């Protein structure tokens, strides 16, 4: 009855209709979730048109998560920080915006995998818009130092400086040298390349947890370091990408729907 959709380019693989299904059908939710492919061109009218159908809301992926953030009228924290949308929702009577990524990454780390950031030692690979949105809720769960290291130091030291937060911290690759983190995160794009970035190996010795954003890309070169260098639990971007879901799911219906099957279907076993 009620039409959601998610738009994007390319969108042929997008699993985003899929997981809002499963939602629905478990959680007795009478909707359609359906796949734009977005064009470079007319994005924003593909958004207007899908809203004038009598769409509900949306969610955005690559390439248009900025688009989508200019082109609504209200915008929540996290998406102003991004600078990135990955959410609509059309309400009495505008066009809404909300950046759901860093909380879907948070609540699997913290609830899914059972390690709170709460007092620990978090290292965040990367400062691109993933990392952005993921800021403000990972400092709001008061890690003990969350630390940001990138090869771009002019990108982070402008985060640094918007947050001016006790707590977070900007490194370079080469200084971590000596350095030991209980939680690290991969928000860098290396794995889909199946590369690796630029860490001593030893950052990850006494790590708890080694998180690759990547969804179902195998061992990924990150996860192998940490595996050889110490004992961390792995993990790759299968809860984030449900629990995100999940995130908009509540947004439009008010319902938080389970994620335990859902990620356990979707789940590709790392080993």
């Amino acid at each position: 009855s009620d039409r959601y959709a998610v738009i994007g380019r390319p969108i042929n693989h997008t699993k985003s209709p899929l997981i809002h299904g499963l939602f629905a059908q478990a959680s007795n939710q009478q909707l359609e979730y359906g796949a734009i492919e977005g064009s470079l061109d007319d994005f924003e009218a593909q958004v207007l048109q899908f809203r004038s159908e009598g769409g509900k809301g949306m969610n955005i992926t690559a390439p248009f998560k900025l688009r989508a953030f200019e082109l609504a009228d209200r915008r929540s924290e996290r998406a102003q920080l991004a600078r990135a949308a990955n959410a609509l929702k059309f309400e009495d009577g505008r066009i809404v915006a909300e950046n759901f990524d860093g909380i879907g990454l948070l609540r699997d780390i913290e609830e899914n995998l059972g390690e709170p950031l709460r007092n620990r030692r978090v290292l965040l690979l990367g400062a691109g818009g993933a990392v952005r949105g993921a800021l403000l809720p990972f400092l709001q769960a008061g890690p003990s130092e969350l630390v940001i290291a990138n090869r771009d130091m002019a990108k982070a030291l402008a985060l640094r400086n918007e947050l001016d937060h006790s707590r977070l911290r900007i490194s370079r690759y080469e200084a971590l040298e000596g350095q030991s983190f209980d939680i690290v995160v991969n928000a860098t794009s290396a794995s889909l390349t199946a590369d690796l970035p630029p860490l001593p190996a030893d950052v990850l010795g006494e790590a708890a947890l080694a998180y690759e954003l990547a969804y179902g890309k195998g061992l990924t070169p990150f996860l192998r370091l940490a595996r050889e260098q110490g004992q961390a639990r792995l993990a790759d971007g299968v809860g984030m990408l449900v629990e995100q879901a999940a995130e908009a799911f509540a947004w439009w219906r008010g319902v938080r729907p389970d994620t335990r099957a859902v990620i356990n279907q979707l789940t590709i076993p790392l080993e």
